[PDB]
């Protein structure tokens, strides 16, 4: 029932800063591989036609793994772009700015969750139900949105997101994630 | 105080099995840092002058993922080797006929627990202290020896121990494993 979504933007759009031959492995093999596993899993189950968000919130096992990594990675493509890095703007901003206290600050603290993250998993800028801005890191297909929390802006830290271009060395990935950064799509999210 | 052990062969000695490049990047950088991060968390703490496998036993956060893993693969480097491959021998093929039912059941059960664990982490055979033989896989750092079960045999499944070689394709890493398997560390560890 699952398709793989179309790349928001080319394979070599976000070069040099994430190389076309990873875009072509996470999304034309890593990707593609959790919908078919997904869609193969929730056949004759109570899961087989639900929407992608309610499998997420009631299910376990391997049909959590799948439908969250391909929610994960969904999601993960729009917070990239190749017209993306630079600052936020508006009301975006001006949240970050009294939550966390400055720009640099927030992406001091996103940075940090994100190379300090042990194993593979999932960098996260959420807000919760009283919507306050949170960072926080999950482990491997977890999602924020199982506590409440709506997420806002990811970065993959599995290592497959970054192995091909920056090897060992994580945090040159985050600083490259940095660079193609989606804030009007940050900001969409944040404005509902 | 720890150390990082030397390597048992050559950088190239497991080519075209696993390459030159992946075990300088595994050993040289992944192992290095793992051996740096131990020492400094556990310098001014009760971990600082303990055995590494008490560490393992007693510690949780950080020094334990850190202590696990230099742990984890100081293991791994010796269950390959150049002269490995083949079959077991002796009193370890016997064993491994007589709970799993042959030699291919065994490495079919292996090869499963390596290929479908999701996320980083490690296959192992092990011998809990009633003697049965048992194949399992743990999460990122975790040790079978915390449940009192002694490793005779692993492979390391986080995505960087085979990423510069197979990329996305595991199961082909671990044919790969399968042909530098040193038979002879995973008896000694069975006799002992
Ligand atoms: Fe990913
Ligand atoms: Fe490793």
């Amino acid at each position: 029932a699952f398709e793989l979504p179309d790349l928001p933007y080319k394979l070599n759009a976000l070069e040099p800063h994430i190389s076309q031959e990873t875009l072509e492995y996470h999304h034309g093999k890593h990707h593609r591989a959790y919908v078919n596993k997904l869609n193969k899993l929730i056949e004759g189950t109570p899961f087989e036609k639900e929407p992608l968000e309610e499998i997420i919130r009631k299910s376990d096992g391997g049909i959590f793994n799948n439908a969250a990594q391909h929610w994960n990675h969904t999601f993960y493509w729009h917070c990239m772009s190749p017209d993306g890095g630079g600052d936020p703007s508006g009301e975006l901003a001006s949240a970050i700015d009294k939550t966390f206290g400055s720009l640099e600050k927030f992406k001091a603290l996103f940075t940090d969750s994100a190379n300090n993250h042990f194993g593979s998993g999932w960098a996260w800028l959420v807000k919760d139900n009283n919507g306050k801005l949170e960072v926080l890191s999950t482990v491997n297909a977890r999602n924020p949105m199982t506590e409440g929390k709506k997420p806002l802006m990811t970065c993959d830290v599995w290592e497959h997101a970054y192995y091909i271009d920056t090897r060992n060395d994580r945090p040159k990935y985050v600083n490259n994630f940095w660079q193609v950064v989606n804030w009007d799509f940050v900001m969409k999210n944040f404005k509902s």
